[PDB]
């Protein structure tokens, strides 16, 4: 477990981890600026790559001829891809409608780029068609609206739009649609009525909503309320706002949850909650994910100083 | 609404009102002290009744015979009654086995829980004879498990609601525990300490912020209210203390108190730092036609008892 500090007010929007690296898209500059970071010697390289922010990133691997390519999805909808070894090969693919806020590389065994936008839409290309300049997206689902982003995917597929759970197989139809702004069981109601940030897929969904404290769990058949797993409240055992960032799964038990603040918190998933606590492990916890076996979380303080923590 | 302070470091463990005046039991005290407050003049006495703590109090009105006795049942599990107009009226009912910690005036009879999970009935008539024995005893839980609240009638003891209506079968018996997969575990692992019931079961539990909300057929959970979420809109610790129907009130650890509507769940009042911890809230007939609310709260200890009507 080592700290990485990144150069003072750098603010990283998104990251991909492929001498260990990762890449970065840049929050502090309303232009498209894709940053460069070796785990093992610590050195930061960066460029200007678009005209509008990296919202979301993913990385396209072609196992055959033996390339890997950058996926930046950006402010303007523009997704600019970038060859990994030469710089000097990159194009754009279709334009999208609206801001990309969603970037996934799905395997069904044919490989995709998921690609959600601002406007509830979901695009899905090939593995081979992210090679193709002005290339066009296999389909695309309409599954919300300008007011609904989709900003999240996990694995069949499970996805958030505004305040909706959708789900997806081979064909690319939505099979499930759940709707989580209304529940009886709510402890309360005001968390609920939030957009969806993140979904973790274990036996249930584990759902987390912005500005919210309380991971919702939602059943996959009944498509109704499993349970509430209220972060204030564990913290507690006191004044943390408990507003979840980011949640992270174990190998199959463990469901890692970053807080608004600098707290952590892992829980066990079968029989009881609580395995452990680390407080003020940083200001707030931005990102957090597994890479390959080794886990990566992206901090911040506050000047900005952005901190990359792995064990 | 007017508030009446009680005399310096005294402490209301339990309260009965009566036609206006009220009945204390002291828990500044390791004995039995019952104390008396005119709510007219604010004159407050005290008497040393009891060898130990009065935990519970209870007013039982004869209409035939015209007699008012108050029953204090206290931390032996003595049950004193005496009368209302001539003190040296004064005996006791049979001994409980375990602490007394509820006492309820429900043909009229009187109900009371105790520690170790029993609750003996008496008839109305009864109170007045010495060394009475209750008519029966219902052995819902056990020496962990007390009975603490009751208001068909309903009650709480341990972590399981009960329901009885004519005093010799026990109808339902819900357990509360089972709350543990929504809000949070520690919590409904917790002795329920009040019931209020209007069209769904309303619990609170000891250290708890989150008042349960439970079905009467299907007996599975209808609601949850989380007072710290709703007190935050920071330290809050939101631990329910009491709860009253009128709309819900909720007076919590702190000097909080929140007015929720039933059919929406949705707040319409909420008073901070009405005072440093709201103990007891309940309703009480001051005369004819006289409905009142009576909070009594505490703030080194002062003790005030505002009241309002409804």
């Amino acid at each position: 477990s080592r700290r990485i500090l990144l150069p003072k007010n750098v603010i990283v929007e998104c990251m991909v981890a492929t001498n260990a690296s990762i890449w970065l898209g840049c929050g502090h500059t309303d232009r498209g600026q894709l940053s460069f970071l070796d785990l093992n010697t610590e050195g930061y390289t960066s460029e200007e790559v678009a005209d509008s922010r990296i919202l979301c990133l993913a990385l396209v691997h072609l196992p055959v001829e033996k390339e890997s390519w950058i996926v930046s999805g950006t402010q303007s909808g523009t997704l600019l891809v970038i060859n990994t070894e030469d710089g000097k090969k990159r194009h754009t693919l279709e334009k999208m409608t609206d801001s990309v806020t969603c970037l996934y590389c799905n395997s069904f065994q044919k490989n995709f780029l998921l690609v959600g936008t601002a406007d509830g839409k979901l695009a899905i290309f090939e593995d081979k068609t992210v090679k193709l300049k002005g290339a066009a997206p296999l389909k695309i689902l309409n599954i919300g609206n300008v007011s609904t982003p989709l900003m999240c995917l996990s694995e069949v597929m499970w996805g958030g739009c505004g305040t909706k759970i959708f789900s997806f197989s081979n064909d690319f139809t939505i099979q499930k649609l759940i709707e989580t702004r209304t529940s009886q069981l709510f402890s309360y109601a005001a968390f609920s009525d939030s957009n969806i940030i993140t979904v973790v897929v274990d036996t249930a969904l584990y759902i987390a909503k912005q500005n919210s404290p309380v991971v919702e769990v939602w059943d996959k058949k009944t498509e109704k309320l499993c349970g509430l797993i209220d972060c204030v409240h564990f913290l507690r055992e006191m004044s943390y706002s408990g507003r979840v960032k980011t949640l992270c799964l174990q190998k199959n038990t463990a469901l890692w949850i970053g807080t608004g603040g600098g707290h952590i918190l892992l829980l066990d998933l079968s029989t009881r909650r609580l395995i452990r606590v680390i407080y003020n492990f940083c200001n707030s916890v931005r990102v957090m994910m597994t890479a390959q076996n080794v886990m990566l979380v992206l901090g911040y303080n506050r000047e900005i100083q952005s901190c990359l923590t792995v064990w």
